[PDB]
């Protein structure tokens, strides 16, 4: 009924990703050694987001929430959480030769992505941030999602689907279910390229091109017939007429993994040589 202090329970250990996550920790359950990552807030109504991000997070492609915590004094609340071990997406990305995944790793990770998704869309959440950086790796090659629900800062645009961004048509900027399956395409753009479209871009700039700009594609032609496909559903421009979260998990390229068994093992062997 009462949030507990986290001495002898839960400790920092370190910052993650030494900062990209802003006041995210590597942790550790104190009698376990079970890690675990914590985010640390500032605190002066908390009790029901604890049990919100209890029982949506209970899904394999979702981090587990384990707990909240108050370290008296600015009082710090201590969000606790399942800790993935093998870094982001994004990282994974960066250390591999040429900055680009196969695109069988690229359609395991999507329906990962797009699995987590569909169980926070079925309960009526809205992710708002999917990204590399937010999507996580185990060591056993698990794909989990990361970072969903004091707001003075605007982050990086370029995973920001067209509704998302005020414009003159559009004065009060729509946050739809949907906006999340326009992220998962720049995610898998990202896979792709090393880097989101737009990247070159300064982020200013890149904020007012995508209401504007036609879909982004792939640079390169080498890539299948399916993995076009799936990225033109995920960037639909208008919300409107975008493929729901069950629509992209029946699409060919998500649907249809042959090689499904040998990309796990790929990925967990991907993981420990480039660790
Ligand atoms: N669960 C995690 N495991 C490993 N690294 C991480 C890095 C960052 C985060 C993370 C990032 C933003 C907001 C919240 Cl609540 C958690 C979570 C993890
Ligand atoms: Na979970």
């Amino acid at each position: 009924s009462s949030l507990r202090d986290p001495a002898g329970i839960f400790e920092l250990v370190e910052v993650v990703g030494n900062g990209t996550y802003g006041q995210v920790y590597k942790g550790r359950h104190v009698k376990t050694g079970q890690l675990a990552a914590i985010k640390v807030m500032d605190v002066t109504e908390i009790k029901l987001e604890i049990n919100m991000l209890k029982k949506y997070s209970h899904h394999r492609n979702i981090a587990t929430y384990y707990g909240a915590f108050i370290k008296k004094s600015d009082d710090q609340l201590w969000l606790v959480m399942e800790f993935c071990g093998a870094g982001s997406i994004t990282d994974l990305v960066k250390n591999t030769k040429g900055n680009t995944l196969k695109e069988d790793w690229i359609a395991y990770i999507s329906r990962e992505i797009l699995r987590g998704l569909a169980h926070l869309h079925i309960h009526h959440v809205i992710h708002r941030d999917i990204k590399g950086q937010n999507v996580l790796l185990t060591e056993n090659a698990e794909v989990k999602l990361v970072d969903f629900g004091r707001n003075t800062f605007i982050g990086t645009p370029y995973w920001m689907a067209p509704e998302v961004i005020a414009c003159d048509e559009n004065p009060d900027a729509t946050y739809d279910y949907r906006s999340d399956l326009w992220s998962c395409g720049i995610t898998a753009i990202e896979m792709a390229e090393g880097a989101p479209p737009l990247c070159d871009m300064h982020p200013m700039r890149a904020l007012f091109l995508i209401p504007r700009n036609p879909p982004p594609r792939l640079k390169s032609k080498k890539w299948s017939k399916k993995f076009f496909s799936f990225i033109e559903g995920c960037l639909v421009k208008n919300y409107m007429q975008r493929p729901s979260t069950e629509q992209l998990l029946k699409h060919p390229f998500i649907r249809d993994q042959p090689n499904e068994r040998q990309v796990r093992i790929q990925l967990k062997d991907h993981i420990d040589r480039t660790r």
